[PDB]
């Protein structure tokens, strides 16, 4: 019942209900003739809704706000961005042109600068030390160190119980890294035991890509990651 890649063409997007007040998005991109599914997250914050992460685009960004307006239909007032590759950030200028407050630390917009990304305009503190987290809204910002990209962040829903881990954890359908141009090898086991630690009551994991889970899509990336730097 989650959505794939055959079930959503590229420029659409899906929302999925996790929990109450918790859903996923669920877009698509092609890239080197391959089309790759992606995850963000949607909490709700009273009557107003956080963003976890763009669609991966512009046209899939302003896809999924049309489809959080007709679905859900309360506003989107923040965004928050949990690392600066184009699957995270890119779709950050339609958030801004429609009024969402876009976020990230200030790790993740200098890196987003100097890619030429995208850039989101306000400056998350408090996450620049490994083990550091800060509550935003109704969700935890937790950094875990370097891992994915050096800066990636994971978010906490603590009322549903649902931690958001960004493309620092891997679906179990993937067993092999894949692109880990700007990754930490080194870090990402040591960073996903961080994770581990502070989020042991997680009952609904949700990777950057692909099919969510449980707490093992944890030990899952370790194993992959830890078989790639072999
Ligand atoms: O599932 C993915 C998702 C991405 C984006 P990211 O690495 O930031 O998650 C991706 C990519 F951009 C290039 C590639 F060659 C493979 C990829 O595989
Ligand atoms: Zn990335
Ligand atoms: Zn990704
Ligand atoms: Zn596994």
């Amino acid at each position: 019942e989650y959505p794939t890649v055959s079930e959503i063409p590229v420029g659409e997007v899906r929302l999925y209900q996790i929990a109450d007040g918790v859903w996923s998005h669920i877009a698509t991109q092609s890239f080197d003739g391959a089309v790759y599914p992606s995850n963000g997250l949607i909490v709700r914050d009273g009557d107003e809704l956080l963003l976890i992460d763009t669609a991966w685009g512009a046209k899939n960004t302003a896809a999924l706000l049309a489809e959080i307006e007709k679905q859900i239909g309360l506003p989107v007032t923040r965004a928050v961005s949990t690392h600066f590759h184009d699957d995270r950030v890119g779709g950050v200028d339609v958030l801004r042109a429609a009024g969402v407050a876009t976020y990230a630390s200030p790790s993740t917009r200098r890196l987003a600068e100097v890619e030429g990304n995208e850039i989101p305009t306000h400056s998350l503190e408090g996450l620049s030390s490994s083990g550091d987290a800060v509550r935003f809204g109704p969700v935890e910002l937790f950094y875990p160190g370097a891992a994915h990209s050096t800066d990636n962040l994971v978010v906490y829903v603590p009322s549903a119980s649902v931690l958001y881990g960004g493309c620092a954890i891997y679906e179990l359908s993937r067993t092999s890294a894949g692109n880990v141009a700007d990754a930490d090898l080194a870090e990402w086991p040591t960073s996903i035991e961080r994770i581990q630690q502070h989020y042991p009551e997680a009952q609904f994991v949700i990777p950057g890509h692909g099919l969510p889970g449980g707490l093992d899509l944890l030990k899952h990336t370790t194993n992959v990651v830890k078989a790639h730097t072999n």
